[PDB]
């Protein structure tokens, strides 16, 4: 069968699903904000090349199944790309968002991901960005990017806050 609302390899929702629901999600946040959690598995390549891709795939869908255990029902994870996904937050203020994307961080690093030969550490580097009314998928999803290349440029293994002023701090 084809079943466009579930990436096949994860089972969590793709692309589509976000494409085709933001804009209800972000008109139906109120009275709380709206953030999105854009989340890179860390150097995911060089797992590739050195495990061969049976072993990546094992990775993607233990930290997609990590991911749905590790977050409220209310907000989603998508597997928004090859190595991405996408949490949507919806939170009283910047801090909470923030809260939720650092500790997210802090667990992909604490738990290992069990294969047929044994354990692999992996980190993912995350952005945050506040979605502000009316705006469109692309422009908050921008925003997110920027905020996770600044994490990639100055260590990974972080998440990053990209605020009102659109200027990128990591946080603590
Ligand atoms: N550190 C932290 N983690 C958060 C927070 N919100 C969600 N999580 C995480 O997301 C998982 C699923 O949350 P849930 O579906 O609401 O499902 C939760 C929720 O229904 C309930 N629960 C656990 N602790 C609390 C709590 O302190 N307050 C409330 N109201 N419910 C809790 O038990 C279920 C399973 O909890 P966990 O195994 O802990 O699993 C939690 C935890 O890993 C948060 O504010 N801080
Ligand atoms: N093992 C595995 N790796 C993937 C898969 N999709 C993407 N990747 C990895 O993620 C990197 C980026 O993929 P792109 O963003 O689609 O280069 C790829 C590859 O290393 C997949 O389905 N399985
Ligand atoms: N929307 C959203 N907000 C998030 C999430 N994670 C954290 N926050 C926000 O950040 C506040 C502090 O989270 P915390 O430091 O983990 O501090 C949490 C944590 O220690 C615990 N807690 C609450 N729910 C859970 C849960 O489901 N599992 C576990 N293990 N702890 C929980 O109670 C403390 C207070 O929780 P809150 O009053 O809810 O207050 C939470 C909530 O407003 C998230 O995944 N989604
Ligand atoms: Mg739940």
């Amino acid at each position: 069968a084809i079943r466009s609302n579930m990436d096949v390899l994860t089972g969590l929702p793709g692309r589509r699903v976000l494409d085709e629901s933001f804009d209800h999600q972000l008109r139906n946040a109120e009275p709380l904000n709206l953030y999105l959690m854009l989340l890179d598995i860390d150097r995911f390549k060089l797992v590739n090349d050195t495990y061969g891709h049976l072993i990546g795939d094992v990775v993607l869908r233990t930290l997609a199944t990590y991911l749905a255990s590790w977050t409220r029902d209310y907000e989603t994870v998508y597997r928004y790309g090859g190595e991405e996904f996408i949490i949507i937050v919806k939170a009283a203020n910047d801090e909470e968002a923030c809260r939720a994307g650092v500790r997210i961080c802090q667990l992909v690093d604490n738990h290992a991901i069990t294969h047929s030969e044994g354990h692999i550490n992996i980190t993912v580097t995350a952005g945050v960005s506040r979605a502000f009314p009316e705006e469109p998928l692309d422009v908050v999803i921008g925003r997110a990017d920027r905020a996770m290349y600044e994490g990639k440029q100055t260590g990974r293994n972080r998440c990053m806050f990209i605020d009102e002023q659109n200027v990128i701090n990591r946080v603590l």
